[PDB]
């Protein structure tokens, strides 16, 4: 079984985002960035990019230096490979959708990298999920603009970005037996590309549906787990650490306006073996005690230990948080 | 290990409760007996004693003959011993608080055992917890008769009423460790006394502050003492107004409510749909499986221990729901390893 435990990491002043939700993280070395947010209720906030130091443990706000964003978005996000990061989707209050751009962490320089919304291009989107591996970035579900006059869906397929070409291409649609979702887990695992949960369409609903596609075969597996399972789920912090799948918090049960209430949060963590199928429980130690979910998250390595790293989210109070906490595993 | 799986409980027609929470059942043989109930938020219902029939599985409504209740009640509870059914506590609206009374299933009669609230007796209350065995109801917790004189307050101690000698003692305090909690689980298992999480008093004074407990604890009988008890395995984040049941070694729990509302009882806060058991001689929790179970969160559903279709297990009625409505929803968790 998976052993760690949770540590709020202090936060000791500079120019911080302050509370807010549906943001995007992701963690080079010693430092988060972090971009996006929602404070007030389906309002955005800025297009600032923050970056925290952990050696410090501060705030400071980086050089938008380059093709920087355009856009104020929330349900945006992020992913890091090598030195650069990359933010993918999301949209401010007009409903101005954000595209696709990398940060180069050593030159603090932003490239424009595609268009979305483009023909036989990846369809611009909001509360999708990301994914990466050495030469890729991946994209999982989300709701579309989009359209224009096809209403807005949810996705259930796969988005592959090949760094090295600059070219994105669709990987193999699972089909009609596979949920269109939003607010998915979505991980690269030991060369396999896994799908976990989400808020599926099909009265849209909370989903426990787990599955994996495979490169080396170009196919889809539909996956049942066993163990300590969660309830059906979506929004929540997720990250890798080796074989295993980690999960904090989430949405239990949708609220009955949307994304304009907190609905039903989760205060409880679990851990998905993908070699075994099997899930466990994480530990109450240092957890958070109030719910939340749609918080920012990302793998990261903090004082030695590789974990779960958390930032914001929404709590029952409808509330914003600025909570940073990771969860260190051993 | 534990086997079991979620079975949704037809309901044929007939006089039922509709709606609900907050009220208590038991089961007595193939029948199911309900009082109480709130369906809009701190409002009552009725005060009819509703019975179900598993055969039928239709709805009645038991004549009140004898010493009826006189208070339509949210926050009662009700057990089974043998042939009687008793309740303890509950509310109205307006803040009349119901006493201590038997049904005797045999012959259809009421009787009134306690006036609470007297001077030396047990307390009024709602919310509170109750448990039984072949001589005793027990009462746990609760939140008190709120006066000017002080305040409503939390009870942490355990009320015995032994029914042979009608009378009534408060079993040892467990003192200033042990949370005063009301929405507590609550149970005899396999000769001792046990209570499970619950809703919390805070040591800050004005209840802003008051909070899920994740407590575990267990009174001796044999030598009169409490054992504050950590757990392991799955273990659920603290919770209150569970639904709850004994069976064998194992408390098995289901649904809840795991963060209060800012508007305390006329609000849904938030409210959990996953089961977890406590194998009481390991102190390892699991995690019921997932089949059939409601999807929908709940919590402050009534509750009992009930034998249908031949198996024991967690029998579970209404509750309210994360859109803050209630349901009558009937559900059984069937424990196959019994």
């Amino acid at each position: 079984t998976l052993q760690g435990q949770w540590i709020k990491v202090g936060q000791k002043g500079g120019t911080g985002p302050g509370p807010r939700s549906s943001h995007g993280i992701a963690a080079v070395g010693d430092k988060l960035y972090s971009f996006g947010g929602e404070l007030t209720p389906n309002k955005h906030i800025d297009k600032d990019l923050y970056v925290f130091d952990f050696n410090t443990q501060t705030w400071s706000i980086a050089q938008p230096k380059g093709d920087a964003p355009t856009v104020s978005c929330l349900g945006v996000r992020m992913v890091a490979v090598g030195t650069k990061i990359y933010i993918f989707g999301g949209r401010d209050e007009n409903r101005n959708f954000e595209n696709f751009r990398s940060y180069d962490t050593v030159t603090s320089e932003w490239t424009f990298l595609t268009k979305l919304d483009e023909v036989g291009g990846p369809e611009a989107r909001t509360f999708h999920s990301m994914a990466s591996d050495e030469n890729h970035v991946y994209v999982f579900g989300g709701v579309s603009k989009g359209g224009t006059m096809n209403t807005p869906t949810r996705f259930r397929t796969i988005e592959a970005y090949n760094i090295a070409d600059g070219k994105w291409a669709q990987l193999p649609d699972p089909g009609d037996n596979f949920e269109k979702r939003g607010g998915a887990g979505f991980a690269v695992v030991q060369g396999k590309i896994w799908v976990v949960y989400g808020f599926a369409t099909s009265d849209d609903y909370e989903s426990n549906a787990v599955q994996f596609y495979d490169p080396a075969s170009k196919k889809w597996t539909e996956v049942e787990t066993t163990g300590a399972k969660p309830s059906a789920r979506s929004v929540f912090a997720h990250a890798v650490v080796g074989k295993y799948i980690i999960i904090f918090a989430g949405e239990v049960w949708p609220d009955l306006n949307g994304h304009y209430g907190p609905g039903t949060l989760s205060n409880e963590g679990y851990a998905l073996d993908t070699e075994t199928l099997v899930w466990e429980k994480l530990g109450e130690e240092g957890a958070p005690a109030i719910p939340r979910g749609w918080t920012a998250y990302t793998a990261a390595t903090v004082d030695g230990k590789n974990g779960l790293l958390m930032h914001g989210g929404k709590l029952p109070t409808n509330e914003r948080t600025d909570d940073l906490y990771f969860y260190a595993v051993n």
